[PDB]
C-alpha cells in the first residue's frame, strides 16, 4: 500500500524510460528536469534536459529566440503512455542539481511558469498555441526538486497548478517536493508551509546531520523523520505522505549515504510502524543507479518494494 518513487532522466548511459515503465515495482517515476527557469533562461521560456535522451533540437519563440526547451524527445513521448498503461504516475520534475543559478523572481513569473508548464505538458487544449514537447501525452503532475537559491515563488506555482487541476475534475493530478533533511529547508520549507503537496520525498543522503545512514550509525547525526512528521502539522501540506529518499547505489550520492537492503528494512520497519498514516514509502535517486545495482539478480528498486510489502 506504500509506494516506491524513482527519478529518471539524468542517469549516465541510462536505458530509455520504457525500460522502467516495464519494472513492476515502480509506482511513481519523476522525469528530471525542467532545469532552466523563465526569468533567467533564453527567450524567457522554461528549458529542459533529460541526459542522453532527445535529439538536441530546441523550440524557438514567436520572435525567433532560441530556447533551451527540447523539442525532439521522441523516446520519452513514446514511453510515457507505457508507464501510464502499466498504472504508474509520471511526474515532470522541476529543478534538479544543475545549473545552480536558477530561481523565480516574482509572483507574476511564478504564476506564468506554472501556466506555461500546464499548457506544454498538461491536457491538450484547443486554445493553446504553444509547444507540446511530449505531443498529446499528459503528465500526471509536477515535482519540485529545487536545490538552489532559496524558496521564493514555489508556493505560488503549486497553488496555481492546484487551481488548474481543479478545472479537470474527472482526472487526478499530483504535486510533490524533494526537500533535503535539515529543517527548515532553504528551498522548500516555504512551499511546504504555504502550499499543499501530495507527496514529499525527503532526500536522506548528502547531509551528515540527519541522513538515513545516521539511523544505522547514530554517531554520525540524528535521523529526523520524526521532526518532518511534526513540521507537517503546522503546514498547508498537513495531509502529505512522507517518503524516505535514498541513493540506489554506492556511487549515486556522496560517499557514506548508501544503505544495504537489510539496513533499509530496519529503518522502514521502525518508521512505517510508527507512522502508518503519514509514511508514504521510499524514493530513489535514481533509475540507472538502481538498474546497475543488481543484488541476487534484481535491481535495487525491486528489493525496496519487497521491503515495503513485507
Amino acid at each position: 500500500f506504500s509506494n516506491l518513487a524513482i527519478y529518471w532522466g539524468q542517469g549516465p548511459n541510462q536505458l530509455r524510460l520504457s525500460h522502467f515503465c516495464q519494472e513492476t515495482s515502480l509506482d511513481i517515476i519523476n522525469i528530471g528536469f525542467i532545469n532552466y527557469f523563465p526569468d533567467m533562461s533564453p527567450g524567457h521560456w522554461p528549458g529542459s534536459n533529460f541526459g542522453n535522451q532527445c535529439d538536441g533540437s530546441v523550440y524557438v519563440t514567436n520572435d525567433g529566440v532560441v530556447t533551451k526547451l527540447l523539442s525532439g524527445c521522441h523516446q520519452i513521448m513514446e514511453d510515457i503512455p507505457i508507464c501510464q498503461a502499466a498504472g504508474k504516475k509520471v511526474l515532470l520534475s522541476i529543478g534538479g542539481a544543475y545549473p545552480p543559478d536558477q530561481s523565480i523572481l516574482s509572483e507574476d513569473s511564478a504564476v506564468a511558469f506554472a501556466t506555461f508548464l500546464w499548457g506544454a505538458f498538461g491536457p491538450v487544449a484547443e486554445g493553446w498555441e504553444g509547444p507540446r514537447p511530449f505531443g498529446d501525452v499528459v503528465v500526471d503532475g509536477f515535482d519540485f526538486d529545487i536545490e538552489h537559491n532559496g524558496g521564493f515563488g514555489y508556493a505560488t506555482m503549486v497553488n496555481t497548478f492546484r487551481q488548474y487541476f481543479n478545472q479537470v475534475p474527472e482526472r487526478k493530478f499530483y504535486l510533490s517536493a524533494a526537500p533535503q533533511c535539515i529543517i527548515p529547508d532553504a528551498q522548500l520549507s516555504d512551499a511546504i508551509f504555504n502550499a499543499a503537496f501530495d507527496f514529499i520525498w525527503i532526500q536522506y543522503y548528502n547531509t551528515a546531520a540527519c541522513s538515513a545512514k545516521s539511523f544505522i550509525d547514530t554517531s554520525l547525526g540524528t535521523f529526523n523523520f520524526d521532526a518532518w512528521v511534526t513540521v507537517l502539522k503546522a503546514s498547508a501540506s498537513k495531509d502529505a505522505k512522507l517518503y524516505v529518499g535514498l541513493p540506489a547505489s554506492e556511487t549515486a550520492a556522496n560517499q557514506g549515504y548508501y544503505l544495504t537492503p537489510d539496513e533499509v528494512e530496519s529503518l522502514v520497519s521502525t518508521y512505517m510502524d510508527r507512522y502508518p498514516d503519514t509514511f508514504g514509502g521510499i524514493m530513489l535517486w535514481e533509475a540507472t543507479a538502481s538498474e546497475n545495482n543488481q543484488i541476487d539478480g534484481a535491481p535495487y528498486a525491486d528489493h525496496m518494494k519487497d521491503i515495503l510489502l513485507h
